[PDB]
């Protein structure tokens, strides 16, 4: 059902193999096979660049890759040319109209360097607690490429709700910075130990650990 | 092969509806059926509403209507649930295993009621401080349209240093969300009466103010 | 011993699948496994990018390919980038000093359209032949990519001797013009019924024939 | 890694010899014992000479010599055998299945005796003109050294239209070869009394004609 769980960021040098995956559930998701990928540019319609695994509709270079292991499907690049900067997509088939899809992938053509992003999770405000409200960020920031998961656990464990998330935004030293929140009661926030804010950008990932508190 | 005919807008509003196009030829829709839509919410994973023509997804709304003839398909959209603003493909078989796509319908609600964003500062934190750094942040949510510029005071200079400013992402709602940040050092932080993120938005200007008196 | 059989020219679109090979004798070349892959550019030293079939030594893209059945090797570039426009060789290893190489292969980024070869075999003139000459010509031209192989045949059967060759000129038509001869005695040409000149490019071959006569 | 030192010149006379520099570090040449030159005749296939330092493979002249000591590896070429003139590669090992490149020296031999072209004009045969195109061809061949200038004469006006003319191979010797050919048809053919095929070579000017009075 819905979402297989697919990368945030991928990227390469331009000629160099890169590959991205899916990965799944085995019910829907396993060998129970087919699975699709698809590019997309700017902002434009779904372009299947494979089906059933490995075959291609045609107009598909051999340099586009297509394998399936246990629960996780895989797509492989293996000579990045400027055009295969793109967002990318597995989907799914799972019986009568289960059409599903995965999270995403961005591939992009490494212009900058590539930095990993500055994870900065903040407490309510005294006063905004003073004013009956509970809202935390995680600014997330100083990355380059532009594509990261967020999420958000409570004692370890995922805040299902309340979430939101921004898109990356380009910045004067061009870097992009993406912001999550989460808005609660403070009897929510009240009656835990710890709220992180977890994101992930290529093989990196960043758990930010923040408590309860009163500061009065 | 090549790919099919769709309308660059459809509107309407609550009611009004909305029908849209998917214009192809006898080789591939005016052919087999297999009419598929996929609501591409503003840089998203697909969800297909629609395949074989007519018979909706496993969840979706009872809404969304195929409604095709011969060479020409489109989706119609009673009742305009407003959270239905997005990107709209389509898609037909064409033999030999392979599907393309229609161009793309960006559909716009109207008579999307407007708000003013909250404007929450985030004070700089303890354990940022004990790193020796001072970030201050400024979310600036739920605000309809995504129209909003953002402005910082050192006391009543208006400052402009590290202050990066993100676009409004589409907020679980077409209700929009920003946020902005400024760079700071401990220093900086404590050198200072308050610091604002005056927050303009249709003609409404709002504006939140921080002071070192806080527990970070 | 001496020679790998290996193509004349190999060329791509830039992102295209290219495959050349090397072919051999199984004694030395054969299941008697060795044979590396070496690159070079404009005027310089060899550059081992492969070793034992299919082994890379360190710096060398995943995209560069090795592989080996029977009596004949491959090397495939998985995503030409214009980077990859170079000579290639294949090279075998036979006990004690015996260090082979293969003919060569250009691998060419496809600028122009690529054009195969007007071949045009002339008799000894009767002149030539009156000042007890014997010379034959297979004018080779209007090709793109400039490189091809060049042969000549007495009763079909190969002329090991006597035989010259140019090397791919520009022409203002940025073509590529090749000329290949043979010198005898009138005696050796009188013996015969056809010479033959057989030149390929890529998958077209083109044998030119000519037969002895007096003129007079 | 890296790549280790050679001088871009080298040269003798007939006896005269030379000797190369191979110029590495202890971590290669400087510390196995594998120092191994390739003799890259201009646009071939390497023709490996000496490897293990010293000890000439299957058939190369008694003549090269592998001179190394520590750091610096040596070829020597006494005896100066002419046929010699190409570009002269090292590789050493660099444990780890591994080997890296000398430079590249390139051997001019002196004392080379110097020779005018041999000229032909080959008239437009029968076959060709059945298809009825006209083209007219001049082998320049063994000259030395390779400049040479060529010319074509309509009658006795100095012509120039497909004239397309080639640079000077290098002749299974160090005497050079190049050709020229006029493109016509039987009709610009016939309606001239001659052509000719003026090659001046070092002061000395030679030139030949052709007559439509020819059994082509």
């Amino acid at each position: 059902p819905s979402a297989l769980t697919q990368p945030p960021s991928a990227s390469g040098s331009l000629g160099q193999s890169v590959t991205i995956s899916c990965t799944g559930t085995s019910s829907d998701v396993g060998g129970y096979n087919y699975v699709s990928w698809y590019q997309q540019h700017a902002g434009k319609a779904p372009k299947v660049i494979i089906y059933e695994v490995n075959k291609r509709p045609s107009g598909v270079p051999d340099r586009f890759s297509g394998s399936k292991s246990g629960n996780t499907a895989s797509l492989t690049v293996s000579g990045l040319q400027a055009e295969d900067e793109a967002d990318y997509y597995c989907s799914s088939y799972e019986g009568s109209d289960n059409f599903v899809f995965g999270t995403g992938t961005k591939v992009t053509v490494l212009g900058q360097p590539k930095a990993n992003p500055t994870v900065t999770l903040f407490p309510p405000s005294s006063e905004e607690l003073q004013a009956n409200k509970a809202t935390l960020v995680c600014l997330i920031s100083d990355f380059y490429p532009g594509a990261v998961t967020v999420a958000w656990k409570a004692d370890g464990s995922p805040v299902k709700a309340g979430v939101e998330t921004t898109k990356p935004s380009k910045q004067s030293n061009n870097k992009y910075a993406a912001s999550s929140y989460l808005s609660l009661t403070p009897e929510q926030w009240k009656s835990h130990r710890s709220y992180s804010c977890q994101v992930t950008h290529e093989g990196s990932t960043v758990e930010k650990t923040v408590a309860p508190t009163e500061c009065s």
